[PDB]
């Protein structure tokens, strides 16, 4: 916008400045390829939809589940492409563990059968006056103590008076600290609102009492301890001319000093409230998984908005390929594209293989025939169904550039199950299906992609038959889309807007061609109409595509040598 | 004055005519006025080109 | 076709793609010749239609048999080309099979054009006769090779023209010994040699002949003379030639005349110019069709159907399909419910007719 | 109108502003054809009309029966054209009282969810009671599971009427959860007319395709002729191919007639239904007239005005009682059903 | 100039109004505002200036 300097204007002689930023703002770049997988694992909340970013966060989110693989070869099957962001979920319901003791509950942060793994324990600290509690858990070798847990801060009167008294009025409503209030003698000397105004805050009562002569205060020796004084703990009568008294809030240091503990978070029991005490040391019980889902259409609802572009689910059975398929299509329909990859079992023969293609004809899903092994980064070598092959080609084809195909690319395999001769994989590449062929011409001996077909029959039209080039039109009518929309939606008809709006559209046009997302566009055909409430944009733009065959017709010719 | 503000789109200068009677200036005039953007419509046409060398 | 996007429709304020991809969208090629045989054999499950690419894969399918040899003499006749896609079926009643009609019919969707059968039966020539007419008037065009037994009189081949008169049946008279991949030599039926003469026609661009192309064969049983040649030919029966005058002596296929018996129309009495006709009809048919039909007769339609049909036939005379076309004999005239469209063709035709005149003629040098 | 500025009208000296809006109005296009449903579902308020916009709502307010499953054929049937919105209402006999629901409605095509033949008749009457009035309408049904030409024959006749077609075929249908669901043939009814309802206003449901799986009989060219000519809707496997697919042959209607188009085809039909039809002197600027000189001024005015922008032979005049119309001809944009080609060989003589 | 598809600042809408919810909405004349959701930014626009005119 233009910007006004003084915003509010001025009526009398003065100068004003009119600023325009319009030409240095920039704009955003190509959208990622965000790759999406869903699976089994330990570990994690479930139906939750995580980006992860690091092999070792998700190593910490998931305890070594068929997911945390998946990421693996996700990641780790072709390193000479910059890493992209994944999101991962949870596909089985599990509760949490928990246990009741002591007025609290005790829950874990973690869900799933590990979490009844965890104990926990709870002491007196005769020596502090305090509480210490024992936190310990075997499968991450994990232990922690926190001591001295309670105390807070402390008050002594040092008057010459015999009686002083230190004392904290109930809240019965609402259990919370309504006042607090010191005693000498027989009278109150000063006294304070708790639960609002200037002393909400322990540390403001600490700085204001030790103005006072007779009385003095301190935190707690151990740690740094404030908390919103709601939670002081209920104390009455107590004799701070003798001894300097301690303050407690047992819960509320509790609650504080956890708030970091990423293992157990602590809940207190109702109102009557039950008085926190020691307890001996208990495991958590109640966590466990359910049964696996028989629909995972209400799961794969998640994804909705989270601006991921391929979809792997890591399962075998037809009923969960064409729930990822009717997702794929209703996202893509509410202008949200998509794409899943799909793979059979262990080894599943070229019957089975085009019951499956037949059975699931979309231009928006792929299947991968083969079936094969890994050396992963934990050193086992491990056999793999299908699918997991088609998680390496998706995370292939998230690492590929906006329309470079995975056609006839590498694949880091190190054997397949099924080696297909030359005319098996012709007649899986006629029916549309993806194949892996093993390169023994070569001296060195590799697996190649053979081709990125998807499983639509029609090869007629390209945009249905290749991954590549309906990967590159999903998001050339999505940026479009999105562009158009916020930069001239609701602005004015100017007389120049359609100039406007054709050199806008030239522009980015352009960075398509820069960016090689585009071959070329004609600058001529770039048409524009406005017409009253509306805009028609007519451009005509040529594709890139892959090459997939090449011809060479080679002429011998004599040549007459003389000297 | 109004074209400058952009609080109309454009006008005919020539459809600005005026008629005079005794009593009474009968004025007319043209306005084509200033409408938001409600539809953007894209025909996106793909098409081949044929690169040699 | 053309698609928005979104797929949904949207009524509050917003921007919409719609995309058109008749540009880059592909289109079909020229028609592929498959080649058909019917086979005693040993091997897979009788009355089934194997699609076959490789003697590995055949020999495996099937072992054994008479199949098998006309399957290899099918690809190995033919060195000089790509060798094309085989449909083979195995036959036997679930003994000998009286009748074959019950089976051909298999045949009748598949992809095929030519038929051999191996058997030397008149029977069953005239049985598949009737299915390569059947399968044509029903609009899959195909044509069959036909041959005799062992050793036939010119009495015996006149008398099996006669039987089957027919613009596509061709009748080939020779039989001979062939040298097998397995270090074998043999002799053969004369419907053998027409296996390997199918292998070849299936083999060559469409609209080209076999007249004059090269056969490769160990020896022939009849060596015809020139007069027995010319006798054969006027007949309308195929028969090899033993070049002898050359240095290089090799057996020539001497002609492409089918079995008809009248010569004045060539797209009834040969074999190369027929087929290009049936191609070519029958790539116009299903073209058209799956183009225009149910399409909205907008007014410029006259123009479109003109530009396609013109498309078309350059596309026609690039692939030396045809020879020639006028585009201005390229005519459509449109009627309420009906597409009336006129062309002209020049079609394709064998050299089989070179006629010299030389002129003898004195020039003075002087100096 | 006109608006007048200011509202109240004044005597004293001032200045108004007439205000003519008319140069901009808008929105006076068709309508959309949304499509019409009715059958058997759970969940649903019966005899209630609802509009419905996507398969997530359907499945919010229906659940569990065969509305919901034909919702998703009519939507599945055209992945490639827009999912237009659809009107669905859960019907718990005559049906007639359920119809008139839809009256007032604004939705052209229709399909019953039953094979029934009095439901296919009151739905007949239905159409006819809306279309004569100012709101047109067209009905599409279907047979059982499976029936012989003469049953489908019989039905035709029984059924023959020019807003009714009745299609022959049953299949199966993939649907989105995976299942193999076997359905009768009205369900294929249901998948033309969410086709039909997708295409543009006078496209034609001929020789487009159909998603289907299998069908449960494959017609010969004989038969697909026999049903065709009988004005009875058949699907083809194409077979010519190594890419078979199934094709609508045609858009026929239950009644048939060779003078009509308008009501033989249903996409002309539906045309007429959506067409839009588009200066005078007076005789006493003259002494006396007849048709003829009517006719040669007519003539002479569209003449200069087509130069600056019609054929004498298509313009007709009639002149009664101090009145005369004058009728032109006009052409509408009809569909291919016939491409004739006649190719002739000819032979030419090269030289070098 | 128009309100429509000008930001609108709030911490939080009570109801979120989906996409046909909004269309509904729109065509009875009432203005709604839409959470933006597809951006990586999330923001709330105003959908339009339409009038309670019907």
């Amino acid at each position: 916008a233009v910007e006004p300097f003084p915003r509010r204007p001025i009526t009398r002689p003065h100068a004003s400045i009119e600023v325009d930023t319009s030409g240095i703002g920039g704009s955003a770049g190509s959208s990622e390829k965000v790759f999406c997988l869903i699976g089994q694992a330990e570990g994690g909340e479930p139906n939750t939809v995580y980006e992860l970013r690091n092999y070792s966060q998700a190593k910490r989110l998931f305890r070594s589940g068929e997911l945390l693989d998946a990421i693996e070869l996700a990641w780790g099957s072709n390193p000479n492409y910059t890493a992209g962001r994944i999101l991962a979920m949870r596909i089985e319901d599990a509760k949490p563990a928990s246990a009741e003791i002591g007025g609290l509950k005790i829950t874990s942060k973690i869900y799933g059968n590990v979490a009844n793994n965890i104990q926990v324990g709870l002491e007196k600290n005769t020596l502090s006056d305090s509480l210490r509690l024992r936190v310990i858990f075997q499968d991450d070798r994990f232990n922690e103590v926190y001591d001295n847990i309670g105390n807070i801060f402390t008050i002594k009167y040092k008057g010459e008076e015999a009686n002083a008294t230190f004392s904290v009025e109930h809240d019965e409503e609402t259990q919370k600290a309504s006042r607090l209030v010191l005693k000498v003698g027989d009278q109150e000397v000063k006294s304070y609102d708790l639960t609002g105004g200037a002393y909400d805050y322990t540390n403001a009562i600490i700085t204001d009492i030790n103005q006072l002569p007779d009385f003095e205060a301190k935190l707690s020796p151990f740690g740094d301890k404030n908390l919103e004084s709601s939670k002081l703990d209920k104390i009455e009568n107590a004799n701070i001319k003798d001894k300097a008294v301690y303050v407690k809030a047992v819960f509320g240091d509790l609650e504080k000093q956890t708030a970091y503990n990423g293992i157990v978070s602590f809940e207190q029991l109702n109102s009557p409230i039950k008085t926190i005490e020691p307890f001996e040391l208990t495991k958590l019980k109640g966590g466990t998984n359910g049964e696996p889902p028989a629909t995972w259409a209400d799961k794969l609802d998640k994804f909705a908005h989270e601006g991921g572009y391929y979809i792997v689910p890591l399962s075998s059975k037809q009923s969960v390929h064409a729930e990822v398929a009717s997702f794929v299509k209703e996202r893509s329909d509410a202008g949200e594209p998509m794409r899943a990859i799909v793979g059979g079992g262990f080894n599943e023969s070229k019957e089975q293989l085009f019951g499956r293609q037949a059975s699931l004809s979309n231009p928006r899903v792929s299947l991968v025939a083969n079936s094969g092994t890994f050396v992963m980064d934990d050193g086992r070598k491990n056999h793999v169904p299908a699918y997991m092959v088609a998680v390496a080609l998706g995370g292939l084809a998230s690492g590929l550039e906006i329309g470079e195909s995975i056609t006839f690319k590498p694949l880091r395999v190190s054997s397949l199950d099924q080696i297909y001769e030359s005319i098996d994989l012709d007649e899986l590449n006629e029916n549309g299906i993806i194949s892996i062929e093993f390169v023994r011409n070569r001296t060195n001996t590799f697996f190649r992609i053979v081709d990125d077909v998807t499983t639509f029959n029609d090869k007629s039209d390209p945009v249905k038959a290749e991954m590549a080039v309906g990967e590159a039109n999903d998001f050339l009518v999505s940026e479009l889309k999105v562009q158009l929309e916020d930069q001239f939606i609701g602005t004015r008809t100017i007389n120049t807007s359609a100039s406007i709006i054709k050199d806008f559209i030239q522009s980015y046009l352009g960075r398509k061609k820069r960016d090689n997302e585009i071959q070329d566009f004609p600058a001529e055909d770039v048409q524009v109409i406005v017409e009253g409430n509306e805009a028609r944009i007519s451009m005509t733009v040529y594709p890139i595509r892959s090459f997939k065959k090449i011809s060479v017709s080679l002429v011998y010719k004599q040549q007459t040598l003389q000297a």
